[PDB]
C-alpha cells in the first residue's frame, strides 16, 4: 500500500551523462555508443542567447572547441553536426556503458522521470508530466541544460526529454532528442506564450482508482454520469475532454476496483463542482494529474528494469 | 526555479541490490563488500509470521539455504549471523560495485530516498520523511522487504533505512542497517500502535523559504511572533515545538530571503489559522512538511554526487 510520486531508478542515465563545454560555460551531455547529444546552445556567450544565429555561431567552432569530459575522462571529438536545436558530438569512444535505449517524442499528459545534472554529474531525480501546453513543471537552475526525460521499459531506457530553457513564468522547456522542442517555442532569451493549460482529465481518474485501490474510497457517491455530461463540467473546469480512447485506457482500473469509468466520472463531477471540503486524497489536497493509468498499474503492482 | 521532491540518484545503490531466498518466499538484499544485509524474516514461512521465534527457526538454516543471486550471478554465501532484526550474510566475493558509504540512524523528521525493489531488481525511488512517530509513508508492496532509504553527501552513500513491514494502518516500519527497528515496531504479523504523529515544523518552515525562492509570495503578511506565542499555536495544530536549534538551522533560509525566522513563523501562524482559502503554495494545498532545511538549499543550489 501507499502511493508515492515514484521516479524511475536513474542508474542506466547517470551512466550517459557528461559534461560539454565550447567556449563558455559548460553544460551537460548525453553519451550513447560514440555520439554526445547537448543542446546546441552551448555555443552561445550570455550576449549571443538573446538573437542567436546557431549557423553562424556554429561556423565559427571546430572539433576541438569541444571539450567533453566523461567523469574525469576527456573524450575526443572527432565530428560534429546541428540537428534541430540539439549538437551531435561524435567521439572516438563508445560510451560502455549505453544501455538498450531509443528516442522517443511523447504525448502531453504523458509522465516520465528527470534526472537533474549539473556539469555532467547528477544531483537529483523527480517524476514530471508534459503538460497539455508543452510545458513541464520542473525544477531547474542555470546549468541544468542537457539534463533528460525518460521512461524505463524491462531494459530499455526511452528518451524523451532534453531540458533547454526556462521561461519568464518559471515553467521549462525542452526538445525531443531530435532537438524538436516541445510546443512553440524557440531556443533565446524572448519572452514567449505558452498555451492555455488544461488539467490532465484521463490522469486525474487513474488516480482516484488509485485512491480507491489505496483505501481512499470517501469522495465515491451514489451518482452517474455520461461522457457528453461529464464532458460539459470538464469544459467549464478546464480540464481536457474525455474520451472513449481515455475510458478504454482506464478498463485495467475499472476491472480491479468494480468501480465503471462513468461512476468515477461523477466521483470527479462532484469534486470539481463541491471541493474536497478540507479533505484529502492520498496526502493531496488538490486533484492530482501526473499520474497515467499506466503508473498506477506500475506502481500497484511492483513491475522491475 | 521549481521546487519538486527530489531523491537522490539511484545508480549507487542500484549496484548493492540483490535478490535472497531461504526456503519461501524471495526478498531483497544490500551488498556492501563480502556481506549480504536483508530482513531476518527471509527464513519465515507465512505461518511463522505471526509469532517467529527467530534464533530457532535461523539454527535449522545452514549457509546453504540462503540462496543470493545478484542479477544472474550466484553468490556463494560462507556465514550468517542476526543482528537484531537483520541478518549479516557473509559471501565469497566483494561487490565490485560497493559505494563509499555509512551506515547512519536518522533523527525523525529528517529525509530520504527509498529504492523500491522486487526480487532484487529496482522499480521505483521517491523521497520519504522519517514521522515524528517513527513510521514511513511509503509505497510498499509485499516482496518489497529489504528495499533501503539512503542519502547521498560528495561521494558517500548513507544508508539509514531498510524496509521490514507494512503494519496494518497501511504505514510503514523498518530498520537502521544493524536491525534496529525505528520506533517501538518488533517484526512480526500483530497489530502494533505507532505514536500519535507530529507535522515537523522546522520543515514546514523551509518549504515556506522554498516558495519565497520560487516567487510564491501571498502568504507573506505584516504580522511577526514569540517563540513561545507560535508554540501555543504549534501546539493548538499538532505541530512539533519550535527551538532555538531549529531557528538556528533556518539561519541559512532566512538570509537569502531577509525574512526573519519568527516573521516567517508568524505567516505559518496565519496559515494555520486561516487555512489556505483555496490558494495553493508551490503546487500544494496543504503545508508540507516532507522537505527539510539542507533539502531546499541542497535543491536551489544545484548541488551534485
Ligand atoms: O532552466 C534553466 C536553463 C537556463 C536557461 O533557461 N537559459 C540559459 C541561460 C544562460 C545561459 C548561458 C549561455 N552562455 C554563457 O556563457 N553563460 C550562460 O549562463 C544558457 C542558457 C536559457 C535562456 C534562454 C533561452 C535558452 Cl534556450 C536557455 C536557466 C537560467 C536560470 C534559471 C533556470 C535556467
Ligand atoms: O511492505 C510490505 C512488506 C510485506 C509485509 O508487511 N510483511 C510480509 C508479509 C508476508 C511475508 C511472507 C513470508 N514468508 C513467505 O513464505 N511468504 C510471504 O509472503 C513476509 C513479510 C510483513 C508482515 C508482518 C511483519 C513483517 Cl516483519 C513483515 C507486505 C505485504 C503486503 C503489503 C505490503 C507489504
Ligand atoms: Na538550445
Ligand atoms: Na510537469
Ligand atoms: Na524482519
Ligand atoms: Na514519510
Amino acid at each position: 500500500s501507499g502511493f508515492r510520486k515514484m521516479a524511475f531508478p536513474s542508474g542506466k542515465v547517470e551512466g550517459c551523462m557528461v559534461q560539454v563545454t565550447c567556449g563558455t560555460t559548460t553544460l551537460n551531455g548525453l553519451w550513447l555508443d560514440d555520439v554526445v547529444y547537448c543542446p546546441r546552445h552551448v555555443i552561445c556567450t550570455s550576449e549571443d542567447m538573446l538573437n542567436p544565429n546557431y549557423e553562424d555561431l556554429l561556423i565559427r567552432k571546430s572539433n576541438h572547441n569541444f571539450l567533453v569530459q566523461a567523469g574525469n575522462v576527456q573524450l575526443r571529438v572527432i565530428g560534429h553536426s546541428m540537428q534541430n536545436c540539439v549538437l551531435k558530438l561524435k567521439v572516438d569512444t563508445a560510451n560502455p556503458k549505453t544501455p538498450k535505449y531509443k528516442f522517443v517524442r511523447i504525448q502531453p499528459g504523458q509522465t516520465f522521470s528527470v534526472l537533474a545534472c549539473y556539469n555532467g554529474s547528477p544531483s537529483g531525480v523527480y517524476q514530471c508530466a508534459m503538460r497539455p501546453n508543452f510545458t513541464i513543471k520542473g525544477s531547474f537552475l542555470n546549468g541544468s541544460c542537457g539534463s533528460v526525460g525518460f521512461n524505463i521499459d524491462y531494459d530499455c531506457v526511452s528518451f524523451c526529454y532534453m531540458h533547454h530553457m526556462e521561461l519568464p513564468t518559471g515553467v521549462h522547456a525542452g526538445t525531443d532528442l531530435e532537438g524538436n522542442f516541445y510546443g512553440p517555442f524557440v531556443d533565446r532569451q524572448t519572452a514567449q506564450a505558452a498555451g492555455t493549460d488544461t488539467t490532465i482529465t484521463v490522469n486525474v481518474l487513474a488516480w482516484l482508482y488509485a485512491a480507491v485501490i489505496n483505501g481512499d474510497r470517501w469522495f465515491l457517491n451514489r451518482f452517474t454520469t455520461t461522457l457528453n455530461d461529464f464532458n460539459l463540467v470538464a469544459m467549464k473546469y478546464n480540464y481536457e475532454p474525455l474520451t472513449q480512447d481515455h475510458v478504454d485506457i482506464l478498463g485495467p482500473l475499472s476491472a480491479q476496483t468494480g468501480i465503471a469509468v462513468l461512476d468515477m466520472c461523477a466521483s470527479l463531477k462532484e469534486l470539481l463542482q463541491n471541493g474536497m471540503n478540507g479533505r484529502t486524497i492520498l496526502g493531496s489536497a488538490l486533484l492530482e494529474d501526473e499520474f497515467t493509468p499506466f503508473d498506477v498499474v506500475r506502481q500497484c503492482s511492483g513491475v522491475t528494469f
